[PDB]
């Protein structure tokens, strides 16, 4: 529910390109999650870019590379500027009419394992603010980010605009990335090593975001992962070489036409059912967030749902305990939820005790 503008710097728009964001002096994109790209190729945005020539879109190098592979975003090509990771970079913001000059320093920080995903730290003459985008970091990772600190202590951060997808005490703990990855790996390994005819379908609905899962499975098991499309990774060999559009592989992450219901699926999306007329022996594995209360113990990241079907713990977002740790550490004046699980009322109030206001 973040609508693009932070109170401290209203002339910049982040992860939202419609409505009030049509008057931005600069744009920012944290990652190629579809829900962060609302309005990014709307005719009204194109209309506005034609009549405001010094407006740029800023993002990570990987995000820029991903965007410029898509024909529908190539109208941006002249005006997308990447900023290197953890490299504080001064940007000038131009008032097209009145000529007001505005200078801000932006630093891109890692946000988690989605390709090109970043947090944006903004430092200007109205305080320091952090926009996380979607994020989940390792233990101590924020503490190790030198550019979040000054003189040994955390920077004085006025406001944090953060991913509160699981900002409720019921989502207290989520198994770690390492636990999730190891679980899926060992499940896949135990299946595909039985014979060349044993195959896995990874049921991942989004077109973007699961690439670190595919690359790790591919690296560890020596198999390319089937995908619908890999041209976005044309210039990214470390991702590209773990993927394939050829369906003759033991690991598939191909996707059904988005229109189809889950209950209508009867086979791998790409339609391969046999090799040498030997039927393929298929299990389905669906990445799915699993969580545990404060007083509970974590259980197996793999949940069996049928003879040939499984769910596997996976999260793009921090648990409630991880959110608390992050905000306790940053100790901002304000914390604003980007996502409502409830209302901005339970969640803003849940975060209040971690802030200085
Ligand atoms: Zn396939």
């Amino acid at each position: 529910s973040f609508e693009g503008q932070m109170a401290e710097y209203p002339t910049i728009s982040i992860d939202r390109f419609d409505r009030e964001n049509l008057r931005a002096r600069a744009y920012f994109l944290s990652a190629c999650h579809k829900d962060h790209m609302k309005g990014l190729r709307a005719p009204t945005l194109k209309r506005r870019l034609e009549c405001s020539l010094k407006v740029y879109l800023y993002c990570s190098p990987v995000t820029k590379e991903l965007l410029l592979t898509s024909p529908k975003y190539r109208f941006w090509k002249k005006r997308i500027i990447s900023i290197e990771i953890e490299t504080p970079t001064q940007i000038s913001l131009v008032d097209e009419a009145s000529g007001e000059k505005e200078e801000i320093v932006v630093t891109l920080l890692p946000a988690g394992h989605c390709p090109g995903s970043v947090m944006f730290l903004f430092q200007g003459n109205n305080g320091t603010v952090l926009y996380t985008g979607d994020f989940r970091l390792a233990q101590g990772e924020a503490a190790r980010m030198e550019l979040l600190h000054s003189g040994g202590r955390v920077k004085d951060i006025q406001s944090v605009y953060l991913d509160t997808t699981f900002c409720d005490p019921r989502f207290y703990q989520i198994p770690s990335r390492e636990e999730c990855l190891s679980g899926v790996l060992e499940l896949v390994r135990s299946w595909i090593t039985r014979s060349p005819y044993h195959v896995v379908w990874l049921n991942c609905k989004a077109a973007y975001g699961y690439e670190y899962l595919f690359t790790n499975l591919s690296e560890e098991l020596g198999v390319q992962v089937h995908v619908n499309k890999l041209d976005m990774f044309r210039n990214m060999p470390e991702i590209l070489h773990h993927l394939t559009t050829d369906r003759n592989t033991q690991i598939h992450a191909c996707r059904h036409p988005k229109a189809e219901e889950y209950f209508q699926w009867s086979k791998l999306p790409c339609g391969i059912t046999s090799r040498n007329r030997i039927p393929l022996h298929i299990i389905s594995i669906k990445p799915s967030t699993m969580w545990f209360g404060e007083r509970s113990r974590k259980t197996n990241v793999i949940v069996r749902t049928g003879e040939s079907s499984y769910r596997a713990c996976f999260s793009f977002h921090s648990s409630y305990s991880e959110i608390k740790d992050f905000l306790s550490y940053l100790c901002p004046v304000n914390a604003y939820p980007n996502v409502i699980p409830t209302t901005m009322d339970k969640v803003v109030e849940i975060l209040k005790p971690l802030c200085r206001s």
